């Protein structure tokens, strides 16, 4: 079926919407090719309207349900609780979008009786309706990037109130049963450097590796009402209770399956057959679903000793070549087997033979060296959208601090050391706002964050040697530095003499601050400090991080 039929209504913004990145009096020391940078706005969304909108046929064989009984199998194995509203609530984002039936996030986190009243009424109805198609908003999200211009992709998200049923009914399942269903397989488990390591020792448990991602278009769009169901099939293989099971049932056939969509203005915008991806599965049922087909494909194509990495609709695989030939005929398998499963090619897929050469969730392996002269491996990519987003971060209060979300994800690289901590740093100084909670998004989900504690965050995720690598890949520095001439971001040499500044401002301030100063700026100095351990590090709550994904899904942390 088609994956949207449209009424002709348009999708409206609620803010207006900048698209042109806002400049203040810091954005010259981080950027100067402003005109690169741009926020996507609803005023492109038919562009991505009609991207989206195409038929979707679907032809499944025995690989698909036989890998389909597999995982049911699996799912059959795990026990998952029904949330209670409070627990839900508190799951809620502070800046979650508004209930039309007038209250907001906030009202839902601090427990207000006018929002739990309504959440136990949408929970009713969930339990008293399994047909009734739930309304849904289709709104353009706004997110920077640098010139290659993208359309906005489209958020399309129930009301609040649904959300927190949502979350009641699924928040459990969506956080256990990927990896019990796809084991190793499930990416979201992992920290970026246990990415590294699963990477790396897949890679060198091949005779002689050959790794490819796969980029479906526009993934959202290829799932069918059948992927829903079938997905559906898999959280009801699951030890729940009663209540759970029925409105899993419900939002399925009501939400998940598909449904009317509305703009910010209230009016009808047509019909969705797809995923919607701002509900509590989408990074659940995607991952099932883009694991499903591919494990499939992987048995139709023959490919051999065969590992997969998903994250949502982001694919890699790392399996033995057959040789150039071979593998490439493998890959148009692999893919006519994607396509027939409704999940075709964005770029068609090439083997690749080198690790640090694959992309993956945006990322590739790369190696520099620790303090001791050895190799190590870690995750990088290429800094443009960081710092594109860094730029319009430097001139605007966002909801989410993508500055500091990298910073954590990629403490290890090149550009994340000496260019995003040394600004975001100075900016921090500047204000003396280092003490003040920033949010960011972790796979998906928020998480509020004080930046004074990034060295013990860094510490745990990827071990003190996040604060000694030195001797990066020619072609790792090659990226950065070619970045920053296209985005006109000053020197690394200009970076590390701002660092050393920044570093003595911070050592000044002592405390975590000179923490800060010591483990994050150590490099910037010749005469370096030794850095042992950080005692307060071993105390951080760092459970829930690397559990599951939860993008579009609602999920503060
Ligand atoms: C280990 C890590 C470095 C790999 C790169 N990376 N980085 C991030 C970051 C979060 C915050 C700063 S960087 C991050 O949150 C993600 C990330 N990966 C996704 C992949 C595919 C995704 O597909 C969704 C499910 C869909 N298609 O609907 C979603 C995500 S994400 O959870 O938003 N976040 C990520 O892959």
């Amino acid at each position: 079926s088609m994956s949207y039929t449209w009424t002709g209504a348009l999708i409206t913004p609620c803010a207006a919407e900048e698209s042109k990145l806002p400049i203040n009096a810091l954005s010259n020391s981080l950027l100067r090719h402003h005109n690169m940078v741009y926020a996507t706005t609803s005023r492109s969304a038919g562009l991505r309207q009609k991207k989206v909108t195409f038929d979707r046929l679907q032809v499944l064989d025995d690989h698909y349900r036989d890998v389909l009984k597999e995982m049911k199998a699996k799912a059959s194995t795990v026990k998952a609780k029904l949330l209670s509203v409070e627990e839900a609530c508190k799951l809620t984002p502070p800046h979650s979008a508004k209930s039309k039936f007038g209250y907001g996030a906030k009202d839902v986190r601090n427990l207000s009786s006018k929002a739990v009243n309504h959440i136990h009424s949408v929970w009713k109805d969930l339990l008293e309706d399994t047909v009734t198609p739930i309304d849904t908003t289709i709104m353009a999200k706004n997110e920077v990037f640098c010139v290659q211009r993208k359309p906005a992709r489209l958020i399309v998200f129930p009301d609040l109130g649904v959300r927190v049923c949502e979350k009641m009914a699924l928040y459990d399942v969506v956080s256990t049963l990927p990896q019990v269903v796809m084991g190793s397989s499930y990416g979201f488990q992992y920290s970026p450097g246990q990415r590294v390591e699963f990477l790396v020792n897949t890679w060198k448990s091949k005779k002689n590796p050959m790794g490819f991602s796969y980029d479906t278009r526009c993934f959202d769009s290829t799932v069918t009402e059948n992927d829903i169901r079938v997905e559906e099939s898999i959280y009801q293989c699951c030890d729940l209770a009663p209540e759970a099971r029925q409105a899993i049932k419900s939002l399925t056939e009501r939400l998940y399956i598909g449904g009317p969509l509305t703009n910010s203005k209230g009016q009808n915008c047509g019909y969705r057959r797809c995923r919607a991806s701002g509900v509590l599965t989408t990074s659940c049922g995607n991952t099932l679903t883009c694991y499903l087909k591919a494990s499939a494909a992987c048995r139709a194509a023959k490919l051999q000793d065969c590992t997969m990495l998903v994250n949502g609709d982001d694919l890699v695989v790392i399996c033995e070549s057959a040789g150039t030939q071979e593998d490439a005929a493998s890959l148009r398998v692999f893919t006519e087997a994607m396509t027939r499963y409704s999940a075709p090619p964005g770029d068609p897929p090439q083997p690749e033979y080198d690790l640090e050469l694959i992309t993956s969730c945006s990322s590739n392996v790369s190696v520099a060296h620790d303090a001791s002269g050895k190799r190590v491996y870690y995750l990088t990519r290429d800094p443009t959208t960081p710092l594109a987003r860094a730029a319009w971060e430097t001139a605007r209060h966002t909801p989410v601090n993508s500055w500091l979300g990298n910073i954590i994800m990629y403490a290890p690289t090149l550009w994340a050391r000496m260019i995003l901590m040394t600004h975001f740093f100075s900016i921090l100084l500047a204000q003396e706002q280092l003490e003040k909670a920033l949010d960011c998004q972790i796979y998906g989900a928020c998480y509020s964050i004080e930046p004074l504690d990034l060295p013990q965050i860094i510490e745990r995720l990827h071990g003190l040697s996040a604060f000694s690598l030195h001797s990066y890949s020619p072609g790792e520095i090659n990226r950065v530095a070619s970045c920053l001439r296209k985005l006109g971001v000053p020197p690394l040499r200009v970076w590390r003499h701002r660092a050393r500044s920044v570093r003595a401002r911070l050592l000044s301030q002592g405390g975590r601050a000179a923490t800060c100063g010591k483990y994050l700026f150590n490099w910037a100095v010749k005469t370096k400090l030794k850095l042992t351990p950080i005692p307060a590090a071993s105390q951080l709550d760092l459970s829930g991080w690397f559990v599951a994904g939860y993008s579009g899904g609602d999920i503060y942390h």
